[PDB]
């Protein structure tokens, strides 16, 4: 029991446009308490986990600051942020960040990581913003999150937390090769991953699964590292997302998995030693990176 | 699939002949093992592929299981490329209008001493080689261990190939190579998918450690990395082991063709000599590489620096 700790992943259920916030909020508490009850220390949310998944909607670029996060915690919100640290869980929460910064205000796609003590340890702003920035008249769902969203300005950091070292990614940040490996590169031991992906009506939905858990299971055992990875899934408005949560173990198995697409807590006790343990041994067999030879990843943006 | 998975020939369809290996022992003669290419060679042939896939340190057993001197295993490297020895391979190949992909150990005189490089030689259907890898990552270690249940002294007997990953107009589309560990690098897949890459080809040696288990991991990890670098870079990938029981020791297998969905189309179902066949369309890797993982639209580098600041 020296490095373990039991994690819940709280997936969500559809989130409408005509959900109040509060009766949102209050999900996430049940889920908590969930958690709670069964012996977790950490909660990890969804990606946007305070609001229906807007960027489906077509707006003013400024026309969805009614969606965002004044603070973190605010008057909404804080209710959650008491019964974690009451209860002693820690939890990531995704949001839209509203903020002031330098003068102007900057637009975030947000996770922000919170301790079992009630103390915020970190925030990881999106870096890889997927959809579109304009209305695009041949598919059959708009994704428009380029259009709300600025980059995120964080980084991908790792944190001294939950007794390991502890890192975030959000969404389609999970399918980049990258995501993972610049946390690895900083000795992650557990990377927490909430996501909205827009499931194509008709099948491919297998295939769109199927890709969900290799990237994180790849991501996993490449980096010797827990990945915990919460959807928020269902119906959102006649939009389909995807379920999948799962949590995934430094060998890249999947030892927890959710099996509907509503509010649902998958737990697994991680033992982070077992990271330490693939990452090198002392008669160790793994060769050495060799950066000389990767130059292109941070020399290129494309293809040649 | 349950159905006929071959397609029948087209411009930007390749069909490619997995030549997985059964074991190579250290009393096996050169010629029985260019024999047993050759015959590989001429399944591929019949089955109409143009693109055969051998496996890494195709030429001789496994020998950086076995101590000798930093210089003592240099009569199991290559002369030249083609020699002697492998010069049918070449006739072969030619005749039949088929190219491949062969790993060996290389001998090399430059720079003015002997250099030794783990290496795959990728020879088109004319005959011609048109590209060459050496091995970037070295596995194992470069001394006797006593205390390991079977030595891995691969960083003895060769140095890190100074190639780099290259990707090459070949075989109507964009070819990589890399060799066996390389294949549990992202870094590997990324640098030739920054090259527009449709096929790469990955022959290895996998030691796998007695059992009874945990061989069902060891499998689940070798796929587990060709199938996601593959879909995460959008690209063919062909897999192609050396396996059976060499003098004592076991060799992974469940060599693998995967396509740029990262799904298995074909999968060897033995440990001995074996071909798989798939027909492979290289136009399918425009299927993610137009949005999903277009890397001009998504990609941020400015993020990603500890990657080339890194070990």
């Amino acid at each position: 029991m020296t490095r373990r700790i039991r994690i819940g992943g709280a997936q969500m259920g559809a989130i409408s446009r005509s959900d109040s916030k509060k009766e949102i909020v209050d999900r996430l508490i049940a889920l908590l308490r969930q958690a709670s009850e069964k012996g977790c220390e950490l909660v990890v949310f969804p990606e946007l986990a305070l609001s229906t998944f807007f960027p489906r909607w077509y707006a003013e670029r400024d026309g969805m600051d009614g969606y965002f996060e004044d603070g973190m915690p605010n008057a909404a919100t804080l209710p959650l942020f008491e019964e974690a640290r009451r209860l002693g869980i820690g939890f990531s929460l995704g949001y839209a960040e509203l903020v002031q910064e330098d003068g102007r205000v900057r637009r975030f796609n947000t996770t922000v990581l919170v301790e079992r003590n009630g103390e915020i340890v970190g925030k990881y702003r999106k870096i890889h913003l997927p959809g579109h920035a304009e209305y695009e008249p041949e598919r059959s769902h708009q994704h428009l999150e380029k259009r709300y969203f600025e980059v995120g300005n964080t980084g991908f950091q790792v944190w001294d937390a939950f007794g390991g070292r502890v890192g975030m990614a959000i969404c389609n940040d999970r399918r980049w090769v990258e995501t993972y490996r610049v946390m690895g590169l900083q000795n992650v031991e557990l990377i927490l991953i909430g996501y909205n992906t827009p499931v194509n009506d008709s099948e491919a939905e297998t295939l769109g699964m199927f890709h969900n858990h290799l990237t994180m299971q790849a991501g996993a055992y490449q980096n010797s590292t827990w990945v915990v990875g919460v959807a928020k899934a269902g119906v959102e408005d006649g939009h389909r997302l995807m379920g999948g949560s799962v949590i995934v173990a430094p060998t890249g198995e999947i030892v927890a998995q959710a099996m509907t697409e509503g509010d649902e807590l998958i737990v697994a006790d991680c033992d982070l030693d077992r990271c330490r343990y693939y990452k090198s041994h002392i008669f160790n067999f793994a060769a050495h990176r060799r950066p000389e030879f990767y130059q292109r990843i941070t020399s290129q943006t494309g293809v040649e």
